[PDB]
């Protein structure tokens, strides 16, 4: 007693957004950090019937029967992700139902702290995830910074996380936790220094590895494992999975901490997990452990220093003037035009990319930069000598975004009513289609 | 740069699981009462390319930009939701973002009371939720008995809402909510009792109707949308969406609630949506809305009655004698075996069902029922006069469990040997499977 009619018959007005959804993206130059293109594969795990079934609690200690099949599928899971991050399953666990990055991170941050615990993060202006513990003077705007009391370590005047504040402030403020790993920070984490200094207070340290996942998987960047007592990361970005997340947890160094991060995604947090997650973080994960993967993730990283290099040939500022990984912050500065003119401008010539803080800004209205990165372009086949092209694309939207704000003025009202229409952005619009539709798209 | 090889390529591993999964579900009698069965549609929506994109905040009051088919998709849903729902745009808002009916739950309840606020739920052991505010003498085993400082209210004897219990212990309590909408409970709920309690004490009332959503948009049980502050509800359970969920707001009532409710789940506790799920719900919505729909949700009902009915006239007996709804829980007493002993049963002749407290359990330790649902079967096209073939196949599964306790003992552990290779088992495993494998399956 259903309708079975194929989508395009059963809801042709949801089926012609979801058509020009994807032609949008087919169509455009993604420079968003945390983006990627998940293949066929992965996409069928995620429309797969595995989602119909209720399976609360853990494998082999579920509420249900009828949970066989989904236990193998939860086990494997869990196997291939300590597989992945080259951990031994007798040294770490790992949890693979968080729904999303931010449940994981307040469920972690919770098992370890409880309601009103200490918490140590990066400012968010900073580069700081909002689940690591941000509020504002006007209020608490993460619940992170709510359930838990915290405090909100800066980066320098060069964009580099300043040590010496952290410990000053982690001895004076005696957090239970520290949490290190971030969403827009250009360069690798001195991890092992971190750990220093959580010792030296008795916090636990917590490494949220989301943007750098692939990074740490692979053994191109530091590895927060050999330090950190908690590592999470979201499976959707570089790591080119499903929209899911990942805590593990270190065994060795904090025995009984797998009975607190289990029972904090569940049950005090979540209810059912979500099979079609769970089976689609498996089937990514399995291409992760490839050595063709680890080709891609060094591309990734080729391409982020061959845009970083282009755009610094072309006298554009970037913070802490380079990268170690995949992302690149621009300083817009010596342009006198805001970080959301120039998402604005690249908007109308299909380049996505986002406004962004700088260690110069104060207030989060008018960030003085914009986030690019290159997972997403790098998973489209481009490669280095590709990058000067992107270079160019955006130093021809920055010379425009100046141009009109000359023309329609300084307020962003009145900067947008130059937009549309305009010859060059139509004209450049046009390079970016041709260009980007051409790419392989999974 | 990907590799793009279908799933049965890519990963035979994982697919001969998931494709064992899909045949056990083929050859079950699903009678878990929160579960259901998605058509293609709906899961064309969830493998959808539109779960590539990062879409934190509202539809044009985006954090990025490239969000136009984004906003378009999550504008129907939100409108689709509140058509389905029989309420005016100018009434009522919903949020279409949680990621799932926990997160929902918990999020709406920070909205209203904040950290350290008090709720009031039913109990866990008399038919709530976890998310209603359970708590244990061991422990808070729920964040929202953590979080917030929470109150639970039992039910009669007979199995019914206490309502004299409830207001007692409103007006000592003086809580800032009031939890109703149950897990477990087979009749229909008094919302304009419930609302006259909270203005007594001015509380808020909090209608979570998950289990019982398709009876609330097609008129067939009482409306709280008429009595609520707000109203919460899964997409997965009866109105056999994707896994999801929805929070409704009464604006008239509460001016200043829809900025409380939108900026709980964004950016108190989630990051960004998952917009295959949006989709995903918005597909299933349209169906909703169809008079085809409420032919399938009345027959829920039907089905639901005749089951009852068939189960009695074998003298099994339901809590409360019967059902309202979609849901019945059977009381195991008169037959001295537990709800474990039979659902290891049920399991091992392929029906799926739960166990489930009763009135008469002190401890939530050794549950006296199961619980049973409709929704699922009805789906695959049972109708009334297949509900004693099922009733049939319930009492003799009771009476080989009572069986088999004779022969093994009432540990469960001893109880358990006895179940691999019995020859009545087997027999009746093999009348469900030739049954239920032929039955339409979406
Ligand atoms: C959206 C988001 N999520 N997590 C995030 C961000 C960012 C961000 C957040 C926010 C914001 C501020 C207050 C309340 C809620 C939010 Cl979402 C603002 C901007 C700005 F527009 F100002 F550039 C940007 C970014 C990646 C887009 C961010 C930064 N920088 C960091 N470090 O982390
Ligand atoms: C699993 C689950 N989620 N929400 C739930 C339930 C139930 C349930 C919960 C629990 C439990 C108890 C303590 C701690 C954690 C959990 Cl998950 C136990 C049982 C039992 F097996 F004993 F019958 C059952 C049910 C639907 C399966 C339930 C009941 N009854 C209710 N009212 O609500
Ligand atoms: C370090 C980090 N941790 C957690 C999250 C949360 O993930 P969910 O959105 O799945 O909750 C993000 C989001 N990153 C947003 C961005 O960088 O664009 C993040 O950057
Ligand atoms: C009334 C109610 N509210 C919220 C939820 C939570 O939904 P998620 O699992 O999507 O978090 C449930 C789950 N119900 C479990 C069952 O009845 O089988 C529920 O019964
Ligand atoms: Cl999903």
């Amino acid at each position: 007693m259903f309708n079975n009619e194929p989508l395009e018959q059963i809801d042709k007005e949801l089926h012609d957004i979801l058509a020009d959804e994807e032609k949008r993206q087919r169509e455009t130059i993604n420079l968003i950090a945390s983006e990627n293109l998940t293949n066929g594969a992965v996409r069928e795990c995620l429309g797969n019937r595995v989602s119909n079934k209720y399976s609360e609690g853990y494998p082999k200690k579920r509420y249900y029967g009828g949970n066989d099949f989904i236990d193998k599928i939860e086990e494997l899971c869990q196997k291939r992700a300590l597989e992945a991050f080259n951990v031994s399953d007798e040294e770490w666990g790992v949890n693979v139902q968080p729904l999303s990055g931010s449940a994981a991170n307040v469920q972690a941050l919770y098992a370890l702290v409880g309601v009103k615990g200490k918490i140590m993060g990066m400012h968010l202006c900073s580069g700081g995830h909002l689940t690591h513990g941000f509020f504002d003077e006007k209020k608490k705007v993460s619940i992170t910074s709510d359930m838990f009391e915290s405090k909100l370590y800066k980066c320098n005047s060069q964009g580099y996380v300043d040590l010496d504040a952290v410990r000053e402030m982690a001895l004076s403020f005696k957090p239970k936790v520290i949490i290190c790993g971030y969403t827009s920070y250009p360069r690798d984490i001195d991890y092992q220094q971190f750990r220093q200094i959580c010792d030296e207070v008795n916090a636990y340290l917590f490494a949220d590895i989301s943007h750098i996942s692939s990074f740490v998987a692979c053994n191109i960047l530091n590895n927060p494992f050999l330090h950190a007592d908690v590592v999470t990361t979201t499976t959707h970005k570089i790591l080119r999975g499903p929209r899911s997340a990942l805590i593990f947890f270190n065994k060795k160094r904090n025995p009984g901490i797998e009975q607190k991060i289990n029972s904090a995604v569940f049950p005090s947090f979540q209810g059912g997990p979500h099979n079609n997650k769970i089976a689609a973080v498996a089937c990514q994960l399995k291409e992760v452990h490839s050595p063709a993967f680890k080709e891609y993730t060094q591309q990734v990283l080729l391409n982020s220093k061959a845009l970083a290099k282009a755009l610094i040939s072309k006298q554009i500022d970037l913070v802490t003037n380079g990268t170690d990984n995949h992302l690149i912050v621009v300083d817009l500065r010596k342009f006198s035009i805001t970080g959301s003119k120039l998402q604005e401008t690249c908007n109308a010539i299909n380049v996505s990319l986002n406004k962004n803080t700088i260690p110069s800004d104060v207030d989060c209205v008018s960030p003085s930069g914009v986030r690019i990165g290159t997972p997403a372009m790098t998973t489209r086949g481009a490669k280095e000598k590709d990058m000067e092209f992107i270079a160019d694309v955006l130093a021809r939207a920055i010379k425009i975004t100046v141009d009109l704000q000359e023309q329609y003025g300084k307020k962003l009202v009145d900067f947008k009513k130059g937009l549309p229409g305009n010859a060059q952005l139509q004209q450049l619009k046009q390079e970016v289609v041709t260009w980007a539709g051409a790419l392989p798209f999974p």
